[PDB]
């Protein structure tokens, strides 16, 4: 129980702490390992498991949220998070005010013990939005089904070894010239702790492939907490995202996505 | 267990946790309350509990000694902390690297829950110092015994309310121009979680009066923890300090202090 030492406990699985401090900082703070969630070894790059970028979007999301800042107005991804079988690794969410109000700038940062501090994301939390579009017919129609049988064989061969709690993507169709997608957890997979599950969080993206890591984030919003399936529409004219869950209620708008492609413990 | 939310058990009473910044920045931070350390009520002035300013010089040399910087090269008081018998209060140490290395800001910051933050000190942490001298005989001779009858009833007829944990003031003699004092906790007191117990370091520092508050410190270390008893030395001309324990190995060192005179919530 953190008030006891002065903090103040933050709600989120990955930081569990928040830290406000004078500067009109406030910081978030937690501990990642693969004892603590073992889930994490299910994202795999080419031998090694690494933190899925679309976690620091999340973050952000929970602490711009929790400072006044729905929307995450840009995030850029720098160095990955590798875990190591042995490694523990403390992280920070470090959100700053700035001269502008309604605007806070935003940081990732982690440390392993015999280490210096690693930069993994930066950017700018905001206010407000444009507001959802809701969804009036499901699937879209003139959609084609699309066969997404060993969809995730495909990605394995390619080197992104997905295991089971992101192996999310159920049915896709084309529609136009969009993608829209069917995509839930496995069942019995709590979420209590997030805003969206990492894992599924990270199958919105990876579906665009019917193999890359996500860069750079423009104008995300999230627009509900504990959702387990969502119905997805990908547009690539602006690498736009939107998603709702299974009753068409806005849960998830990305603005504009840019991907890009591949140091590290070893592997085993 | 701070270790859990990517923290470092800090090994104070008073700041249990530490947070490694990626500023450079390392913040010691704390819940200071009546009910935790109702032993704090028995430092009043003029009917107010504050929080003697002895515990920020006492919290600037534990992290000092964690960051490498074994002397508080200077510490300045600005307002004090009063606490209510309801009053919970988050606490802060920040201290901070600089473009010379040995040397490191220090400040001291609190806030309450319907509240903004406070500054109650500033200062510099640097590295080394002047070493101890001996305790060559004691007490000093030619040094002619001091009544310290009623030299706490005098103190509380000026608005000072000593309690028990800080009436340690025992024998005092004029040894020249200097004071010379024994001063030791009441038994059973619990020092496993100060460098130096707030009540020892206080009555250390009020013992001058044979009704003031300390303001400005230069050149304080601390060479041994878990002190319950000081044979103590005070010099006027320029206001130093040097204490001793029983045997006479070095405890404390302050190079000058320097006093001043007397907002909050309401009593009772």
């Amino acid at each position: 129980d953190v008030t006891a030492v002065g903090l103040t406990e933050a709600g989120h699985a990955f930081v569990p702490a928040a830290v406000d401090l004078p500067d009109g900082q406030r910081v978030w703070t937690g501990r990642l390992s693969l004892p603590s969630y073992p889930w994490l070894a299910d994202h795999q790059v080419l031998g090694q498991v690494l933190l899925p970028g679309v976690v620091w979007v999340e973050l952000a999301l929970h602490a711009g949220h929790q400072a006044g800042c729905d929307s995450v107005d840009e995030l850029t991804l720098q160095s990955p998070l590798v875990l190591g079988a042995s490694d523990t690794v403390q992280v920070r969410v470090v959100v700053t005010e700035t001269e502008e109000p309604g605007t806070r700038t935003v940081s990732m940062h982690s440390r392993r013990d015999d280490g210096s501090w690693v930069t993994h994301a930066e950017g700018i939390l905001g206010a407000g939005g444009p507001p959802p579009e809701p969804l009036p017919e499901w699937p879209p129609t003139g959609a084609m089904p699309l066969d997404v049988e060993g969809f995730y064989d495909e990605l394995a061969a390619g080197g992104y070894h997905y295991g089971p709690q992101f192996r999310c993507l159920r049915r896709a169709w084309r529609a136009g010239e969009d993608l829209v997608a069917e995509i839930s957890l496995p069942e019995g997979t709590d979420v209590d702790a997030y805003g969206l599950h990492p894992g599924l969080f990270d199958a919105a993206v990876h579906s665009v492939a019917c193999p890359r890591l996500p860069f750079a984030f423009s104008d995300v919003r999230l627009f509900a907490t504990g959702v387990t399936s969502l119905r997805v529409r990908i547009d690539p004219q602006n690498s736009s995202w939107q998603a709702w869950d299974e009753s068409g209620l806005p849960v998830l708008t990305i603005g504009r996505l840019v991907l890009r492609s591949a140091t590290g413990a070893r592997r085993q």
